[PDB]
């Protein structure tokens, strides 16, 4: 049993597709835990969350990208809980993400991909502590 | 322009209806202004939410209902908002709830009937004040 | 809790709608106490189903059609399940079928109408005993 | 067996619901019998089609909508086609459009409203000559 | 042209999955030759179904699982029926059933895995007359 | 950013998935650029649009079939449409289509296969060439 963040992303609300992306995950039965709707995340929560980023030349736009419009983040809990997500989530770019996925079905760019899902333990423990430091 | 507050009821987690309830409203183009998720709401906020059926002889079954699993508290903005996403609800009755609303498709009982949404005006400035204080 | 029994018609084979409409009653949380698959209804069966309707003009060609392809027999059970059913199912002429119910989605001829429903207590007894004797 | 124009509106291309509405009628068993993409329709197009609303106090924002991106023009047919599409797009008034139609689960404006079907055989037969002369 | 075994599991019920199950089968273009619906199979079917199961440690628990709610037997006949509904299936195991098929969307257990299907010609006949020995 | 030629085949109509095919290309964000609806396309059309199986023992079977009802050909626009419509299809043989594209769900057949897409940028300007002459 695990628990990942998720977090639904500016595009999903742009494209209303927030309930398909949730769905997904509901349908394969995993529990929400806790869940936060952010009407635009601090600038400093999504530099905090991307960290290991900041050296990456897109840096800077996708943390302009990550504060354009909501974000919800979401604990998921449920047996192997991360890496069963981050399967379903789908390759980060649109020539690799697989059909069937989130991203292989509704993204189609390497930067507004709809979803972000913890990678490891190591790194949902963070997580979950940046978005729900309670 | 008019905000209206939404529960997303225990037995939509217990049939993991909530992506299918919250996406009907999503699809009717309301957006979310507040959302809380409530791993099981506080027995006070519930029966403050029912205060109008306190004396009713459900009450009881109503509140022991309503903490019986998770829910949701979401408040929606659009053009109407209150009207019309009553008009999606359907009635409680499910003799009555037509096909096409989301109790008509989905809901089988006048008490485990899936979504709260607010009745009028004053009473969403109301429950919006008892979730999102 | 009431018990009423469902033909999946043969158009719905054609037109591969079987899960469509098995689907949005079971999204209505009814439960399905028999089944029963017919690559091909008996004729007599047939006639004693309809057999209210055995001197209307529509008798043989109603009969006709459904032989003509596979047909599947379900009784469902749930809290007043015959009339709940018969509101999902909609109006048998296309004209009156209203959006969101079975027929006024997916039904385009008072003939080729998809389902067969129980129409009250005593019907869904006999019909029920001529599929499940 | 009817024929009748719709009009997938800016609106459903925006929010990217054109395969959702032509789906709606698909579903239904309407055939499509010609079919035109228009990046941008002609003004003079959209005059036309909307002559009748010329001196009500929405014309210009209407026409002014319905160029603002692209739409498609189908000619549906089947038994009873201009009613029965009718009955699916659901009322102009987000007020009043039934859960269960286009409009009912998907619009929220009364000028943005994804779609447009003739009322009439005589209109069908016009519109018909307008987008498919 | 062949014909594959396929159950529907007593988890399909309980979830309310029937139907999603039949119409992915269904919109693949498969068609239904027969069909069994089980208030609860009896064990020793069961058994039999499952006998080259029978030295696994999961073996009573499978079998306690499948006779815990109903069970839908269906023949289904299609040019390569076995291989294809297999793929449409998914794999056993959670941590490997790709998004886009039956177990991949919708299963998040090893055992409630929703869907039996015949794994190949020499099985299904074997299934289909142990469920259907008319 | 491509353009691709994709036509939906007359099966789409006969089974009525042209809404469903169109739905999967529409929600991957893909904008459409021109669409033509044709009764029945013309043989020397479809010849030339298979121009390279002209000496396939499959030829005459296929045109015959793209005659065989209506088809809509329709010019998508997006970065890297080619491809990526393409991984959406799935593969021309139900034995190896993957579940999740619009193949793998939906097609049985490796002749009415229900989407034509174009495999190359060579290609695709050839087939938008003889579809939307103009
Ligand atoms: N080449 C890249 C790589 C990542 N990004 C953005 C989009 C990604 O969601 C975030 C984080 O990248 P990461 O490599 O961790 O990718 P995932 O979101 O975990 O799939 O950065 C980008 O815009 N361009
Ligand atoms: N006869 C009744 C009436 C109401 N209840 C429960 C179910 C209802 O959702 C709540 C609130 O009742 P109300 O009449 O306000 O109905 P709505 O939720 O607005 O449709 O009480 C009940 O269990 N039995
Ligand atoms: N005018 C009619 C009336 C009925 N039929 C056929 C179609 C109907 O499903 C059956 C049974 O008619 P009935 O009036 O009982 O209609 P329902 O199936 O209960 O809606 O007869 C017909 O073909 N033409
Ligand atoms: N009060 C109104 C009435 C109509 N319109 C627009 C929206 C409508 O689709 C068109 C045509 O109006 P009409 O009354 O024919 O309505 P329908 O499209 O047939 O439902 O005009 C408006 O913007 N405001
Ligand atoms: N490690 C395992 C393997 C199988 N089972 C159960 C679940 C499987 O559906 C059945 C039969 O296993 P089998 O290896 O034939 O798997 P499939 O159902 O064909 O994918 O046994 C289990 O509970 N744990
Ligand atoms: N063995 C084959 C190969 C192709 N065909 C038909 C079906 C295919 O859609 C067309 C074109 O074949 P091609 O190899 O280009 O396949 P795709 O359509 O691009 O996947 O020919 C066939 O009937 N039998
Ligand atoms: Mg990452
Ligand atoms: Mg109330
Ligand atoms: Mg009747
Ligand atoms: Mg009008
Ligand atoms: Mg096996
Ligand atoms: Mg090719």
């Amino acid at each position: 049993l695990q628990r990942t963040l998720v977090l639904i992303k500016p595009d999903a609300f742009e494209r209303s597709l927030v309930a398909e992306i949730m769905g997904r995950i509901e349908k394969k039965n995993f529990k929400i835990v806790s869940m936060k709707f952010w009407s635009k995340a601090p600038r400093n929560l999504i530099e905090q969350h991307y960290k290991e980023h900041s050296e990456q030349s897109y840096f800077n736009d996708l943390c302009d990208f990550m504060v354009s419009g909501p974000i919800i983040s979401i604990v998921y809990e449920g047996t192997d809980a991360i890496s069963k997500i981050r399967r379903l989530q789908g390759n980060t770019n649109p020539l690799a993400s697989a059909p069937g996925t989130i991203r292989g079905d509704l993204a189609n760019d390497i930067g507004e991909n709809l979803i972000h899902a913890s990678d490891s333990e190591d790194s949902a423990v963070d997580e979950i502590s940046i978005w729900f430091p309670e």
